[PDB]
């Protein structure tokens, strides 16, 4: 039959441009939600059309808590209902804003090390007890040059590299792969202003523009197919060049 | 006047050697502590007896809680109302054990995150907003060859990477610089078998040996000290090139 | 139409698979040799008999010297010759030996250093001062944890992972992407599966692709989680 | 006895800085040179006239041929010639300028690789081949992984650097003989640079706005030769006031 994949904060923007191109791939895709319903049942109905059946929403909050690893199990076992396995798992869900060092801070450490970090961690245990395996991670190639003032969300982002490397090497024998997609400038904020996007874009060096999703998802793509079965524990940058460049 | 550091787990091994070598150099000191209250009093009262009112303990669990922020408040403010100045943070406390992917997990990713990442993170904002002054994290030179089926200890400490970076650059304008010590094997488990403790000894490049708590303290004295004022944002291996070795 | 590659070391191994895969995907060829004639025309004649007149061979020692970088432009002279345009240069060709601190030394930096990082930048250069285009540099996953006894050639791929960054920088505005790919049993984490020439061949077709379009300065490890592993 | 250093590229600047504190605590020291004969004599002269008999100076070109092995190893012997052991080396000579991508390219090839990492790495085989607290410090480039636009053979010859750093680290670990590195980001500004452009690179950095010091940097080479380093090796300790952390 056709693999199922589930992809984290799918409704929009990356993670909507990655459901995508992993079901015109042939898999069938459980599109996970927090807020944006209206947006996941539109796309579930946009991919069903093109082929009964391969498509599913599955609300949750990725915020760390007590019942987190239900939420992640839960997520798991919604493509095992939907589809009766889950051969990919991505893990695309993000929080981010800042947390000044100079909301209570528990929930901001709560949201954003909760869905970078935790809630990844969580869906790996899930996926990979529930069982071309593979998980991919939506990383952040300026991890070690960070946003000034972005200290919670690097910690998470930080976590979401010890993840990837430690469950690359402990769940190979499983012949799960576990590799990331590091972002650069891709798709800005939509309330953030038109100086201030180009202002990100001036920065990149191929081409002077953010990439698009449909790029970031090529990456998550190759990662996912039959030419990276050797390839486990590796982050690829998709940035145009950012992070080598100096302040 | 004596500056004065708090250093977190500091009743025992690396912790204790850091707060006597701080002592040395002229440091008054807070001596937190989790459980180990007999060896904190101990230690304090050895300091005490050295030079008196140059030592204090300060008690409390580094778990992530809603609670941890107020915990870290008062730990900085232990080091004010004692001393009346809050020079140096030694993040030193840390749990340490498995979690493999195939306690609840949610206590492990309190106790493991919380004491390796969340709690360094609090209590770097309570030094701050309380302000050579400087901030020193233990972090792990294996971070990028974790051990098998540690993900969340792993996670915690690619999370105080990105901790030590931000907040250099966040906290260089206000004059305080964010480092790290990176040991690789220092203090084994006194209960682990020496068969067991030497097959890690033989690991190591230099000496064959594990580092000292006082080898692992003379990169936190140098971190500290005015032959280091233009150092932030840097993370010192002190592992005898265990770190270069391959599989 | 059809777009041009140079592989350099294509006769065997890595960059005879990494030709094979840039063939089968529609690219004319070049292949390097130094020493290899009869395996290189061998390859040739396989990839001119599925498609006549689309693979071409180049004779070039890569050992640093003072004709280098002429051997380097040639290289390049030869694929716009054969083919009138060269798209893709992979820079595959590697020596391999160790030379322990406690052939002369000289010899060997103009080996090692030559092969794997100076001809890579001569060949660099003269790709870039003839113009999808990209340059695909082989790396090594192990770079830093080095092999014991391996100064030169450690320093050689550490060179090279400088270049790769340098002129991913430095020819982005000519719209000339450098990436890397860098090759790595019972010590492998994925070890169930054979490594193969193929699959690194796999990760520089990926990279050479339209897939890669906004991919430069990236080095992908192809090594089976193997660079995870500790001592 | 005194310890005995070699120091390369010593007549001025942070080379200067690491013989002069090296120097001050307590090291006899091997001031080495290329073209800076006046200023490289000038120093040994200070230092002499502090202690008798406790500088020398030894004159070298690093770039890369087929005689650099028999001078590098000349550079070692002069400090077992003048002082009779050799404790610590300081690779700090470096040739450093553009050479874009788009003198002759096989002659920069010899002065950037040779200087940068070929030297270093002779001098490592002659300093380890000749033999307790031995070390060998390399000055890097803590921009190394964000390099400078059209210095790509500069810093290929400084990634070469960091894998002699941590390859060295590695095979003479048993020998007792440690291997580090400094790495610099924005320290002392090129002499015919204009007051504006260093501006430009001293307003980047996010710990006072400013360079390193060539003693900020000498400090850190001091205690990597140290006692309080005695377990450290195949470390690159960068000294860069958070630069290399700031995004473009
Ligand atoms: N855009 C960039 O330039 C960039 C740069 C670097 C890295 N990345 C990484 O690439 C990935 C995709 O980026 P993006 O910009 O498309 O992301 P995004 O739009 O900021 O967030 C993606 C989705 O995350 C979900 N999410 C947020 N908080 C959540 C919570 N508490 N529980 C569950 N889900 C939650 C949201 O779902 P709902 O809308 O359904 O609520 C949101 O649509 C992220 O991991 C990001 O960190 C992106
Ligand atoms: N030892 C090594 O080989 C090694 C290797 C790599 C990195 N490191 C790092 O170096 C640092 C020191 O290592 P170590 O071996 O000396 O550490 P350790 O003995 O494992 O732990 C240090 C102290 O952490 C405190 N701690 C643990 N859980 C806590 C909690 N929930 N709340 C508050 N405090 C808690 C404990 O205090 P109480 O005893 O008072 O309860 C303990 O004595 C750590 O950050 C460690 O990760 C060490
Ligand atoms: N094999 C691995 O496991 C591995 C691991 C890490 C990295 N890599 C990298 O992957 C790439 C390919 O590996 P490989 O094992 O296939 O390489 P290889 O067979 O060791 O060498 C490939 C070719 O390089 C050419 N070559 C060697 N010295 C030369 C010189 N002085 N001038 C010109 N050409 C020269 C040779 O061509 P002729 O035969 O025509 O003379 C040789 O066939 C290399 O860059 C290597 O460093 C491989
Ligand atoms: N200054 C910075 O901001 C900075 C930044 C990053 C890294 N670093 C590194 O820190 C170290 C010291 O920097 P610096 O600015 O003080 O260096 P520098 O002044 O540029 O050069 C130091 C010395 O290198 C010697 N040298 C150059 N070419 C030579 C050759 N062919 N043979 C022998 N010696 C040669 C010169 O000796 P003579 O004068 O006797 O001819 C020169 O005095 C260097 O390794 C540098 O790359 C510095
Ligand atoms: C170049 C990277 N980028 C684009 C972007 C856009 N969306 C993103 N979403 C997630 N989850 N993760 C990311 N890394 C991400 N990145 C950026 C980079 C920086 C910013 C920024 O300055 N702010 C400041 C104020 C915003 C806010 O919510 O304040 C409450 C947080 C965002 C915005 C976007
Ligand atoms: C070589 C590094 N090292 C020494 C060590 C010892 N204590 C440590 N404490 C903290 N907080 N962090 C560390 N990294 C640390 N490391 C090690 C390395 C590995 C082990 C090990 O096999 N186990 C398995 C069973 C142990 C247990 O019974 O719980 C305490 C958990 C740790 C013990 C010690
Ligand atoms: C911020 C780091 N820095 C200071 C500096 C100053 N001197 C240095 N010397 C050596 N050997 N190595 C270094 N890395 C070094 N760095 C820099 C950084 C950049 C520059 C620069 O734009 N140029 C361009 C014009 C110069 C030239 O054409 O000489 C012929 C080459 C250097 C100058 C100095």
């Amino acid at each position: 039959e056709a693999p199922a994949a589930v992809v984290t904060g799918a409704a929009k923007r990356i993670g909507r441009a990655i459901a995508v191109k992993l079901h015109q791939t042939g898999y069938r895709v459980v599109i996970h939600y927090h807020n944006s319903a209206e947006a996941a049942v539109s796309l579930a109905d946009e991919l069903n059309k093109e082929r009964s059946n391969t498509a599913v929403v599955c609300q949750a909050d990725l915020t760390n808590s007590n019942v987190l690893p239900a939420s992640c199990e839960e997520i798991i076992n919604s493509c095992f209902r939907a589809f009766g396995r889950c051969d990919v798992l991505v893990n695309n869900a993000s929080a981010f804003y800042p947390t000044p060092l100079v909301k209570t801070v528990e929930t901001q450490v709560a949201e954003l090390i909760g869905t970078n970090a935790i809630a990844p961690f969580l869906l790996t245990m899930s996926f990979a007890q529930r069982q071309n395996l593979s998980i991919v991670n939506l990383c952040d190639a300026m991890v070690d040059q960070p946003c000034m003032a972005f200290s919670l969300y690097n910690m998470g982002k930080h976590a979401l590299v010890g993840l990837t490397q430690s469950a690359a090497l402990e769940l190979a024998p499983y012949g799960i792969r576990v590799n990331g997609v590091a972002p650069g400038v891709s798709l800005l904020p939509v309330a953030m202003g038109e100086e201030e996007k180009d202002k990100w874009r001036r920065k990149v060096p191929l081409g002077r523009r953010e990439a698009s999703a449909e790029q970031i998802a090529d990456a998550v793509i190759f990662l996912v197919s039959g030419s990276a079965q050797y390839i486990t524990g590796s982050i690829i940058k998709v940035d145009g060049g950012l992070s080598l460049v100096h302040a």
